Formats: C-alpha cells, sequence, structure tokens
C-alpha cells in the first residue's frame, strides 16, 4: 500500500529550493568547516583560534563582492555560523539570503568506527534530527549535508560498509525531507591509497548503486535531493596518469549507470584536489559528449577558499586581497560549471 | 576487484546493436507468439492452428511493403519461425535482416508459480541458456527476450516476488550478453484488477528500482541493454477516468525515477490496450514536457497486428488487405515513437 | 577477509556475563521505566511523581528479601537509577551485585516514525552511544537494554520497518559488546489489534529471521547477547480462543525455526499479559515437549512488580506488605522458568 | 498475509521422511556420481565404463550384506540408477526400499560461470523441476539433492556468489517440498587452496547465515530439510596443522552460530579427506562437549566406496571381498556418527 510521504506542496517546495540552489551558472561554497578542521587551517596561517577569528574569515568569505552573486547559490553552513552576526549586525543567514545564496547546514556528528571491518567507519547523528531540523529551518536553513566517508582498499569498502553508509544516507534524507530541507547527500570515497581509474570507477558504481536502492526503500522523493560525489579519480600513490578528459569520461560514465535522471543536479567535491585543478576537472566534465540530464556543478570548500585563506594571513588590512582572490575563484568555477571555463 | 565481465569490443557490439534497434522512429514487432497464443488467435479468426498457417501468416507481417523499412528496427521472433523459409526461399532471418530489421527471440521457458505467495509466479528457462543463445547467434539474432509477470494485488506483489524476478532477470541478461545478444528486460506489470494510476506508478518505480539494483549486482553492461516496460496505468477494473497526458506522466515520472540515463532505449508494451489508444498513449510520452534521456518506442506484439489478422481472415487473397492494415499501424506508430503523430 | 572484532579474551568476559544472566532458575526484572511512564504509573496509585518516591519505590524492589536471590539474576535500570542511593548509603548497583544479581541499563532513547509507512516507528539512541557504553561500565552495569517495536497491521510490519528495525539493533550490539557489556536483542511485537496466533507466529518468524541476519552482517558474536521476544499470542481485540499450549507451542515453534542455538538465554516480555497469566504461560512454555537449546526465562517489568505497587498504595508503612507481593511473583516466576510451577 | 506453501498434512510427511532418513546410527550413502565422474574412477580402476559395469557397480553397494541395514538411512541415486534392474530382477530403488532404506535423487543440471567474478559458478537445473520431481516422486524417491559450489580464495566467495548461491537452493528446495521431496541443501566449500581453519569458519558462516535467511524468505518449511555441509578444515595447501578436536570444535561452532534447531538433520560431506579421517572427525564431532540440537551424521560418497572399488577390481570373482570392504565402512561411519567409534 502507498502512504505518501509527502503532499503535493511538500513536494513542490523541496523541488524549488534543489532547482533554486543548481540554478545554471551555480554552485555551493562549503564553509561547514568545523572548529577542530578550521582549527587546524587557522593554524596553518598562523593565528589563533577564536570565536572572533573565524567569525571574522566568514565574514571576509559571505560579505564578498557582488560579483559572486550569480555564482554562489548556496551556502553550507556550520552550526555556530549561523547564530553568529556579521559586524553590520546581520545574521549571516540574513546576509546570505539577501544576495540569493540558499542557507544549508552540516548536521552530522561525525564518523564511527564499524567494528569487525578494516577501518571502515559509519556516520553518526541521528538522534534528535528532526527537531533540529525544525529548528534550522525557523532558522532559514533550506538544505542539509551530510557527509559519509569510504575508502578504497584491499578488500575494502565491504559489503557492511556501503550497507550501512547508504542505510544511515537515506535515514537522514528522509528526515530532512520531513522537515522541509533539501538533503544533499554525499557519499565520499576517499583518494587515498594507489588505484587506477578502473577500480575507483568501479567502486563508485557500486556504492551510487546502492545508495539509489536504499533512497528507493525509504520513500525518498528524489526530485527534493542533490547528489555530492567525489570526481573519479585514480589515488594519490596511483603511478599511472590519466588527462583530464578521462577523468571526466570516467566520472559522466560512472554517473550515467547510476544517478536517475530525476535527481535534480549533482554537486562535486573538491576533494584535495589543487585549487586550480578543479575547475579543469569540472570543465573537462561539462564538456564531455555524452547526454547528462542533471546540472553538474561544485560544492567547494577548499578549492574556493584556499586562495582567500593564504592571502588573508590573518591581518585585517588584508580583507580587500583575500576577498578577490575569492572572487576569482568563484567566477572560475562558475565558468566551469558552464562548461565555457578556460584556463 | 574487478573482473570485466566483457572486453571494450564485447561492450561496443553490444551498444552498437542496442543503438540500431531503437534508432530514432524504429520500434519493435512482436511475433513471437507461441503455438498456444497463436492458437488462440487463429482460432478468433476461424482457422485451424498448422505450421503452414503460422508460416503464412508470419510472412505476411515480415514480407509487407518496403514503407515500413523506416519503421520496424527489430523483429522478436519464436524459435520455431527462426527456421522456416518464406515461399521465395529466403530465411525469415535473412528477409529481416535485408530490409533493415535486427532479429530478435523469445528465450524463456514460461512461468511457475512462486509457493507461499497468493497467485505470483516467477520466470524459467535459464537452463542451457548460454549454448541456446550461441546457436540463436550464429543463426542471426542479435537481441533476446524474456518476459517475467508481476500483478498488482491486495498485498501482491510481494517482497519475494519482486526480488526473484529481478534476480532471474539479471541472471538472463548475464548469459545473453556474454554471448553478444543484446538482452530486453521486460518486467510486465499486469494491467488486471481495480486500481488508480498512485498505485500503479508505486508498484512500478519498486519494482524498476529491484530491477536495476539486481542488474548492479550481476555487472550488467546498461549501454547493451533495453527496457522493455509497461505504460503506467490503471487497472481494467477501475472506475476513474485518466487523460492520456495524465498517464504519459505518470509513465515519465516513474521512468525518471528509477531508470539510470545509461540505458539504450525503453520499448513499451501495448499491454491489452486498444489498438489505436496504444498510438495515442505512446504519443502522449513522447510530448511530455520533461528531459528524457532515452529512446522511448514500442515494441507491440497485438497492436500492429490486430488489425491486420482480423482483416487477414485466413483467405490467401485478403493477403494485400491485411499487410496494408499492418502498414498502416507501424507507419503510425512510427510517427508516435517520435511525438509527430496524431489521429 | 577477517578482521575479528573481538579478541578471545572479551569473547569470554562476554559469554560469562550472558551466562550468569539466565543461569538456572534466574530471570530478569525491569526496573528501567522512564520518568514518563512510571510518572503514570505512580499517578495510577495515586502518588505525586518526584525522584524521591522513584527512588523510594525501587528500594522497595531492590532491597527486598533474600528469598530473591536466587531468582533475580539480572536488573535493569534506567540511566538515573544508576546514581541513587539507598537510604543505608549504598548505590544500587552495589545494593544488586551485593546479592548476586547483575546491572543492565537502558540505551535506547526511544522511537521515530518512520516517513512513507503506516504508523511504523524506528529506534533512536546510537549517538554518542559508545562514550555512554564505557561510562556504564566503569559504573557496573554489565548488559544493555534496547526495545524496538513492530505492530501488526493490515499491511504491517512493512519490509522498510522490518530492516531497518533490524539494522538498528545489530548496530547497537555491535556498540555494546567492543564496550564489554551484553546486549539484550528486543524486537517487540505489539500485541494490538485483531489476529490469530498464525499471523503472530508469521511475523514473528520473519522478524527474528530479518535480525539474525542483520547481526551476522555486523559479527555480532552471539553466545554474548541475549534474545527478548514476544511471546507468541493472538491479538487483543482476537474473538478466537487458545489454549496455554497452544501459545507454548507456538511460542517455542517459532524460536526453534529461527534463533541459532549458539544464543546463550532467551528472556520473554510479559507485554501487557495478566501478572498470573505471564507465569503459567512461561511454565507450559518450559513444559513444551520439544528441544530447546538454550535457556528460557523471564524479563518482566509489569508482570512482577504489578502486586507490589498496588499494594503499596504509597505509604511507607506498607512496605513490608509490598515487597512482600513482589517476593511471591519472584519466586513462582522462578518456578515457571524451570518449568516446575503450579497455580 | 500468509498463503501456507503446505497443508499440515504434507508437513507431516516431509518431516517423517527427514526424520526416517538421519534416524539414529544412519547416514547417506551417495551413488549419485555421473557417467562422467563414474567414468574417471572406473579408468582408475582400469575398467571400460559402459552401463553394464555402472550398473554391476552399484549391485556391488546396493546389494550389500544386510548388516549395513542400521546403516544406511538414504541411499542418493542418479537418474539413470533408478530405472536399471538387478539382476535378480528387482528394480534398485525397490532394493533400498526392502532392506529399509529412502531413495534420493540428484536433480542439479551442474554448475555454470557467473561472469564478472573470478572463477565463480553457480548452479543449474531448475527447469522443468516441479515435474521431474513429480515424476521421481512416483517412482520412489523421497528426497533430493542439489550441489552448490563455493571456493575460498582471494576476494572469493564475493557477494555475488553467496547471493545467487543461496537463492538457487531456497528456490530448489521450494520446489522440492511443493512435490513431496525433502530437499537436501549442499552449499558445498571448496577446500582448494591455502588458508587457516579461522577463514574457513568465518566463510562457513557467512554461507550459512545466507543460506538460511534465503530459505526463510522462500517459505521453506525446516523440519522438512536436511543441511549437507562440508566439514570445517584447513585448505589442502595449508601448511599449518590442526587435531581433529579443533577440527570438530570450528565445525560444531560454525553450526551452532547459524543453522537454526529446527532443521532435522546435518549430514557431512566427506571431501576428498582420507577414507579413514572422514569417520575420526565424524566421531570427533559427535564427541564435541557442546549442546547439538540436531542429527550430526554423514553422506559419504567417497569415504564409503573407495576400498570397496578399489578391492573388486572390475573382476566379478572379487565381488564378495569388495562389498565386505564397504560393509566395514558403514559399519564404522554409523558407530561415527553416534560417537562410539574408535580406530
Amino acid at each position: 500500500h502507498s502512504h505518501p510521504a509527502l503532499t503535493p506542496e511538500q513536494k513542490k517546495e523541496l523541488s524549488d529550493i534543489a532547482h533554486r540552489i543548481v540554478a545554471p551558472g551555480k554552485g555551493i561554497l562549503a564553509a561547514d568547516e568545523s572548529t577542530g578542521s578550521i582549527a587546524k587551517r587557522l593554524q596553518s596561517i598562523g593565528t589563533e583560534n577564536t570565536e572572533e577569528n573565524r567569525r571574522f574569515y566568514r565574514q571576509l568569505l559571505l560579505t564578498a563582492d557582488d560579483r559572486v552573486n550569480p555564482c554562489i547559490g548556496g551556502v553550507i553552513l556550520f552550526h555556530e555560523t549561523l547564530y553568529q552576526k556579521a559586524d553590520d549586525g546581520r545574521p549571516f543567514p540574513q546576509v546570505i539570503k539577501s544576495k540569493g545564496g540558499v542557507v544549508g547546514i552540516k548536521v552530522d556528528k561525525g564518523v564511527v568506527p564499524l567494528a569487525g571491518t578494516n577501518g571502515e567507519t559509519t556516520t553518526q547523528g541521528l538522534d534528535g534530527l528532526s527537531e533540529r531540523c525544525a529548528q534550522y529551518k525557523k532558522d532559514g536553513a533550506d538544505f542539509a549535508k551530510w557527509r559519509c566517508v569510504l575508502k578504497i582498499g584491499e578488500h575494502t569498502p565491504s559489503a557492511l560498509a556501503i550497507m550501512e553508509n547508504a542505510n544511515v544516507l537515506a535515514r537522514y534524507a528522509s528526515i530532512c525531507q520531513q522537515n522541509g530541507i533539501v538533503p544533499i547527500v554525499e557519499p565520499e570515497i576517499l583518494p587515498d591509497g594507489d588505484h587506477d581509474l578502473k577500480r575507483c570507477q568501479y567502486v563508485t558504481e557500486k556504492v551510487l548503486a546502492a545508495v539509489y536502492k536504499a533512497l528507493s526503500d525509504h520513500h525518498i522523493y528524489l526530485e527534493g535531493t542533490l547528489l555530492k560525489p567525489n570526481m573519479v579519480t585514480p589515488g594519490h600513490a596511483c603511478t599511472q596518469k590519466y588527462s583530464h578528459e578521462e577523468i571526466a569520461m570516467a566520472t559522466v560514465t560512472a554517473l550515467r549507470r547510476t544517478v536517475p535522471p530525476a535527481v535534480t543536479g549533482v554537486t562535486f567535491l573538491s576533494g584535495g584536489q589543487s585549487e586550480e585543478e578543479a575547475s579543469i576537472n569540472l570543465n573537462a566534465i561539462n564538456k564531455c559528449p555524452l547526454l547528462k540530464p542533471w546540472a553538474l556543478t561544485f560544492s567547494y570548500g577548499r578549492a574556493l577558499q584556499a586562495s582567500a585563506l593564504k592571502a588573508w594571513g590573518g591581518k585585517k588590512e588584508n580583507l580587500k586581497a583575500a576577498q578577490e582572490e575569492y572572487v576569482k575563484r568563484a567566477l572560475a568555477n562558475s565558468l566551469a560549471c558552464q562548461g565555457k571555463y578556460t584556463p
């Protein structure tokens, strides 16, 4: 029997949000970095990690020149950041919504080991997620992010890791759509190790097949979701070399064999790639001569903000300089998601 | 680990065949009717069922005017028919290949009850299927057909029926592609009963999701397959009425949520629909204002040959008349699969 | 490949605890009632719900006469209760361990709706469960309890409910055994509704089969677990009547077809049964003339403490009287789990 | 909903047969050797392979001294052998049933490669199996045998091999029980390769868990089945040495963690073990100090008939001598399945 998880109105608002985020030329900035990660990078830049340095840096990103308006379609925020105000006095959610962004938030609590496997983990944080999503929805967040991690290895990813992570993703997405928030499904496959494209493509296809079977079992409405996979690339330790067109063909091919066309958009990870290489690979993807029935765009945490971070140095007078670097990357990646970018 | 089921050459020949069959404007004639079914219909027309009446009728279909050449892309044959010759002396496989058709064959042995369920069946015939497919491949058959049946009911289709039929389909397709034959996956859902569109769409989505998960588990190469589903329609006993545009929207919607874009083409069943209604529904499908990343075309056993059969009457002098009727329908459905048909 | 989830020492301590709890003649008292439930029952008795009334009542149960020592093998506690002291000054964990009980605790956070189903729920609380189990392990708790709920209905339990609850149970048990705590798997099937034994037995077998497949997938060590199912009984609204021997035969039969013999013990729920009927059914179970390769015993929250509660009345001078009632039931159920009980 | 696969009468006849076969002290002789295998062994003995040599050899086995009556509970026959008569004139089915055996038959058609895996195979022969089982049932065969093969390897057995073979086994068993024939489920795991006990035990547990989940999904009646696994042993190429008590403990342990107690009996393979070693291992199994809730007995093709074969030499005057050897082994293994055997 069918007991519809969503009424037509709910479905309509979900699909509307999802189309706003990936609307042509637009992509997602990931500011979601937790105090641990942003602690690492603020230590890299040689500045102390304090609430004020974090807030100021995220002003540097969020307050950037209007030239980024037809670029950033959504901004993923960490919890704390939703409740911080810009020094002008506006809360960051209103700063973002004002210039046309959509607010996301990172709802997962991190990774937990799976016992009996080899270094494999699952993801955490389904408790109280519905009340949290209701609260974030009241606070202006229109989409959510959840990150599950899979590593290619000797005998890994195991069937248990794939099954379990797919199930948690689908359960997460169910809750989010019940509360009116577009889930972004992120089954990241770590580049670590030495493996050729063919194996990353094989594993990627298996993972995405399991993910969409799990989303079917949980009655997820696909027009109200986004997919956030990793580009198909060889491992860091792989000696063989691959042209960008081979990486593009492997990625698009892996997507066409799994992701059903109803999915609204596909927002790729940078995944430790070079800041410039990310936009080149994304461009090559959007130039692939196959039929891609969804929006292929970017969600870049590091690949957008690396140069801005290094150029800021933790000194406020560098502000303008820093932001300019950021703007550059944004524009570039915008061109990238349209296939019109050239270096 | 990956142990490729198919070498690049095998993949290339499979994708080439699959693109030939569904090439724009083209569809499939299903002549596959077994001696039992064709016995029923030859009794309906009031003629005795003999090898000669069958062979002659299939001449009536296969020898038809050249106006059907840019219409029929493939012809599904029953076993016996492959080994029958036209009275001109050419074997039917050469008659078909000569004017540009691709030869298929029906490889399943029929349905068997599943114990413990309510009237649910599975499909039979995986034994010796590889040797049979090698033989048919030598005899000119480039694609195969397998029919599995699912009925919507009170508590049916059960999880067991869906799982089992999906598994048998995937196993069938694996064998066929190993032998160089394009499998056509046919998970028919019977219209019998009274149920609104919404339930036929729900069930259809569940079935297709299970089918493509099973095809992923068995390492099937999707660019070398075709899908043959049934249009999403209310049951025969359903009192509520639906416009053709609603049926089209339900069908395309059910497909976009499941079938990945790599699948080459989708060839619909007529499924007991009226001879004219089939082409109207197919037209409305091809006019749907969504993005359909695959060829949507027809495989019609009855909806092509009904008028030709009735007009033939079992009298040889009626031959021309009969064939003309057939040609009409073919042309119509050709227009239908391009969206340009009007009644 | 195999990467053992547990070292031989860990396996040994788990199996030792599990054998202590179900050791012959012994069963479990469930004190785990949350402030909401115990709020209901303290309102039933006509006393205000306060931390002191709760603590005193649980003294009434835990401090009872030594005649219950070769009866209660374990005591399931709610969180708060672990940290409460008896007025003698001993913490309840030491009160229990002193007279030979094993301390359990209720680790689940309750039920959450599954969207898209009909009134079906899953269970919550896997977040931070490993740190919590480490803490409880330091505080003397040697086993954990998790309750998942399944209701028999028209088309329910659905495949999604069974799959999801089985997965959460297995994930829970994995974490608990990693921390050195014996999990008690409780897939309760609600008696609500009108259904004959045959359907409760069918559903019970399906659920337990899914549970043990899930425990196999998660690498659970079965000798270190306990099972806590519900007796197979007709629904409350079922008009047909069944002898206690039929209920016993249905229960033992459902267990022999699913639970593998490695499982240490089976501790039944009372499940809203009459206080006396629970021990009669349990007796009839232990008298069944089949081969039962595990300890069949009781975990009774209500069926032990009902008479004690009503006889206490919330008046301290009734203390002795109340405890005596409790002791009675304990002794009875002890006889019940040995098959030697008669009313 | 429940639609019982079997009526109580059917269930009763199935359980009765299954109890007759494994009745205490009794085991199964496997004569099922196909013309290919028996061709190999008749070539080993240096005799031509003809219908008459085969028939005579199977007289040598089936006509043996009455001392084997309280030993052999069932005899598995190949197809041809059912229709062969003893030179006394009695058909072999009546020869066997006369002295108290139960007739089985080998119903599988052999193994087929699974594409995309590494040397992994599935099993064949489900077509027309119901009519065949009806025929064999009319001819006196009361139980059936099906052999599926799994090899331990680097990354094998894969999830696909386990899933597929479990599904085929369950489908086979469903058909057999519908026709009134006790299926014997045989998921053989090949000893080939070098692997320690721990891995053979791990793999064995995974396989048996999948098998019984599949038998639950297909509504199999477990009291009407037998299990025929392989003893848990190191690979042939494994250098480490293991006492017979370690092999026994590993086998019984693997069984207690999977096989539910409802299963009637467990009949082990010899699996290329030495003729004497098989009975020693079986004895050690039946002496294991655990609780084994089912009959543990033998099904030995080679380990019974090796000495008889070699002693027969293909010379008719050796007949008596040959049979005596056979009788010896039978008696020994009878003692073995009671735990009372000593060498």
